[PDB]
């Protein structure tokens, strides 16, 4: 898997993954 | 998987990913 | 698995995984 | 697996990796 | 695996590695 | 494996490792 | 393996090995 | 193994090896 | 001033300040 | 001036200051 | 000036203060 | 000025004070 | 002035002071 | 003033202090 | 003044203390 | 001044002292 991810400042959140089981957040 | 984002001050939240179980926000 | 990024400034959270069992956050 | 992460005062957190087994945080 | 980071001031938490087995944080 | 990183004045904390086994923090 | 870091005043962790086996902190 | 690093006044811990084997902290 | 705030699980940014001059983000 | 907030896992930023002069972020 | 706060897992930056200058983030 | 703060794994930076004069970050 | 905190593994970074003069971090 | 504080393995920097004069970091 | 502290195990730095006049770090 | 504190293998710093005057560290 690759990630490649371009941010400035952002106060937002930015979520990106890939579970095969159970996640909480 | 490939992730590929640009995102610039964004006070939004950018929810991406892929489950395979239950997952709680 | 390949892991590239650019930030500057952000007060946001920058999440990029992959879990391939359970996880909690 | 590469690294290669440009940061500059990031109060925000910056997850980036890959696990086979299960994880906590 | 190469690991090549550039950071300044960063009262962030900075998380990058890759596990094979269980890890709990 | 390489390990090249510039940090300065960090109050954050910066993990970078590879783990083939168990690890707790 | 190479190791190649600069730092100055980091109040912060800075952690960066290559663990075959379990390890625990 | 090459060890090259440059600290200056660092109240923080700087940890960079190459275990083998079982490591405890 | 007063600064009471009650949040749980926010994604988005939550801004509340009081600027007397130029401010950026 | 007080300070109470309530957060729990918040992803997002949450700002709450009262500057007088320039600010910058 | 008082400061009271209940954070639990937050990714996120929590600012909060009060600047009477001019004051860089 | 009091402080009562209570954390519990927090990858975010939690920023809380009260400068009178100029301050850099 | 009084200083409570209670933390537990906190890969962020906790600032809580109060500054009549400058700062700088 | 009261200095009470209860950390455990804190990758993360911790400061609480109150500084009447100039203070650099 | 009283110092009670609790730590275990902390990579990061523990300041905490009360400057009346100019203090360097 | 009563100074108490439980450390057990801390590899960061832990400073906690009350100066009246100038200090340098
Ligand atoms: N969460
Ligand atoms: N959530
Ligand atoms: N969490
Ligand atoms: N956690
Ligand atoms: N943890
Ligand atoms: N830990
Ligand atoms: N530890
Ligand atoms: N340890
Ligand atoms: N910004
Ligand atoms: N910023
Ligand atoms: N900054
Ligand atoms: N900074
Ligand atoms: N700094
Ligand atoms: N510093
Ligand atoms: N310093
Ligand atoms: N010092």
């Amino acid at each position: 898997a690759n990630f490649l991810v371009h941010s400035s400042n952002n106060f937002g959140a930015i979520l990106s993954s890939t579970n095969v089981g159970s996640n909480t957040y």
